[PDB]
């Protein structure tokens, strides 16, 4: 039918949709074979059936529509993109693309996009290219964060405000809460900045701990998990970036958060062509120049990126890689083992968390409030501090935790 | 007979039944080409042999049923399956295929399946492949385990709480007692969850030690030998996964106990081709992250939980690294010290490196509340101190005799 809708629809219904049509053997090949014969036996329509994907042009000139409902894998139910489709409509990777597509003439493999229809949700005919727009410190325009969920955020709001464009670090060792942190952030993202296109990629991860994910995050979940190749982590990775910066320079707000970006430079380490503690000093550079893209951009936009950077692993690899990030970003949230240890679960280091630029984001009065929240909580120890800020918080809600605990 | 009755029965009782049916020298012969000759020459009452194994489709098209009970080493007495007969079922590699079987015609070499009875103990006509199945965290189903046998099955409740689905890492070092260890949760497991299909699959393993491990769980025990090449012990455990996967698109709760991963890594480092980083190839580590990277709860119902240790402390370069590559991959691990193993208390669990994510998903509220009321205790305790606590603590009763005969 329309094979976006196809990709979203679960195995089972793909199943009996496809048995209705008179496909047989379907519950034992993969969700993407499955679709293929679905879509493959539908050719039977004039003008009907529907395609889209974001563009990967290989070094021979071609390119695939691949899906972001597969995390970018390539696939049998891939859209193929011909060199002069590329050329015709000045085409770069990372393009989302729709259009009418079609089934593989004789000797051809994958299903060909027929006609271009949409380029970025926008007229194929129609951009200034990232790399030379304007990069402001994306301090202007904040993104801010009745419950207890609401917890999470009111910290962060304090501890190390979020711009759109910033460049954040979230700094934390095993079992500290980054993964909920993260939850809260995308959660807090979509009910207050629906306007924002989001973007959670997922690098080394667990396949239960991705389908969590999956089914909270209101935006485009991206992932690789631990047991596909550092040439696949490094793949999705490189596919998210790109989209990201499509999107800006169409002017809109992007939001990509990275989980480990340790473990992203963990694939870069291994991919690239042959060091300071296992990782190869050239290894970095992908990698820094993933998170050095965040930017709030002066043409109109932003790319923000939010990632983790794993601490405490006993990797001195994990060690080197963090080391090689500190001051390239532009806020920092510092999550603690010593607060985690204690249950007490917001697990800030408020003394160690800010962002620069704070007076870019924040009207005059508030900073002044924070000023003084900081003045009092600086002195307190990690666990100390949080515990502070949790029982006066909880009272309240961010605004009115000023003015009562005032007099 | 059956093809697995008589491959189940011992050497001597095989020469006995083959000499009496007129079969000359085969004293001397290994047991499986004993097993051959007592087939082909039991084929004079004909539509009564039957046989069995786990499928394996070779490159070519054609497959084997491949027999547990030889840890799929293949044999005289593998069961030819045909390209046909694997098309007409929808058959794959990892499926286990009853039925009837016939001999070789003049210029063959094996026995066929000539008839398919059962596929997957479903009817052979009668399931959605184990890698588009939903992957729950592994937390929506428990797997609890007065003797000191039972002191292992408990400190590990409150430890290292195992779930249908789980995915974890005993790491250990030598002499600790992971053997034993492993030996207790099969133990537990049999008798405490006896609807689970439990499978122990020991890689590059001393052969006294595979008939140790063969003779205590009750279950599937299959093994490679340091003996049989990388080669060999990549075949072993890539038939053990595939039969899993089998089962649980059946629905089923599949255990695969593991000893030595790292081994399991070893193999494939030497068995797959050309980057290096300790001596082992990054391109190697795949297969393996694959092998455990399965376990998982399914949302369809079933699970494959998987408990593998990792050696550590070898003094091998190469075991480090392993041991690294597979640090944060797992949702449990149970840490074993040499420190306690020294000192001779044998339940040697490193109770505070110990543990498993989402814990609050195989206990009650109360569990929970009275296992970080026990891990508040036990934290600023040392390591060979904090077991002898917990022993003498447990060697007074049972498990929630222990939080109410605590709370004085
Ligand atoms: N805001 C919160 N409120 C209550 N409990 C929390 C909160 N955040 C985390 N926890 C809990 O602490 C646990 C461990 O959190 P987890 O998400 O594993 O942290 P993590 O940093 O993702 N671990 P790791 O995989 O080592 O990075 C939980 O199981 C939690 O329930
Ligand atoms: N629960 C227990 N009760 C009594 N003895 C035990 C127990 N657990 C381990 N041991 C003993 O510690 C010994 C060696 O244990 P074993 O299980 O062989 O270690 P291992 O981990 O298999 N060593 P290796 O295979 O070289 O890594 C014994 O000989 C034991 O008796």
């Amino acid at each position: 039918m329309n094979l976006t809708e196809l990709k979203n629809t679960p195995v089972s219904e793909l199943i009996t949709l496809g048995e209705n049509m008179g496909l047989e053997n379907l519950a034992r090949m993969r969700k993407q074979d499955i679709i293929f014969a679905i879509l493959k036996q539908h050719a039977k329509s004039g003008e009907d059936i529907f395609g889209d994907g974001v563009l990967e042009i290989l070094q021979d000139g071609f390119g695939f529509l691949r899906s972001a409902d597969s995390s970018y894998l390539a696939g049998p139910d891939d859209i193929y993109v011909s060199p002069s489709q590329i050329r015709r409509f000045n085409l770069r990777t990372g393009d989302t693309i729709s259009g009418k597509i079609r089934p593989p003439k004789e000797g051809e493999r994958y299903f060909a996009l027929l006609k271009v229809n949409e380029v970025n949700f926008d007229k194929p005919e129609n951009n200034k290219i990232l790399f030379e727009n304007l990069t402001p410190l994306h301090a202007n325009s904040r993104l801010r964060m009745g419950s207890t969920e609401d917890l999470t955020a009111r910290v962060l709001d304090l501890a190390s405000p979020i711009g759109r464009g910033q460049r954040g670090l979230i700094v934390a060792p095993p079992k500290a809460g980054k993964t909920m942190l993260l939850q809260n952030i995308a959660q807090s993202i979509a009910y207050n900045h629906p306007d924002c296109v989001l973007m959670v990629l997922l690098i080394d991860e667990r396949p239960e701990e991705v389908t969590e994910m999956q089914r909270l995050v209101k935006g485009e979940v991206v992932a690789s998990t631990f047991d596909e190749p550092a040439s696949r982590h490094v793949q999705v990775a490189e596919m998210v970036i790109e989209k990201a910066k499509r999107l800006v320079e169409h002017k809109k707000d992007v939001i990509i958060l990275l989980d480990s970006i340790t473990r992203l430079a963990r694939a870069y380490n291994t991919v690239v062509p042959a060091l300071t503690g296992g990782v190869d000093a050239n290894a970095l550079h992908r990698p820094k120049r993933f998170f050095g893209a965040a930017r709030n951009v002066e043409e109109g936009g932003s790319l923000t990126i939010i990632a983790t950077a794993l601490i405490d692993t006993g990797s001195k690899m994990d060690e080197v890689i963090y080391e090689e990030f500190k001051g390239t970003g532009n806020m920092e949230l510092h999550l603690s083992r010593k607060i985690a240890e204690k249950r007490v679960f917001p697990a800030i280091d408020y003394n160690r968390s800010g962002t620069r630029k704070e007076e870019l984001l924040t009207t005059q009065e508030e900073l002044q409030k924070m000023w003084i929240l900081r003045k009092i909580i600086h002195p307190m120890g990690e666990i100390d501090a949080m515990e502070f800020l949790i029982n006066k918080l909880a009272m309240t809600k961010t605004n009115d935790d000023f003015f009562e605990m005032m007099k």
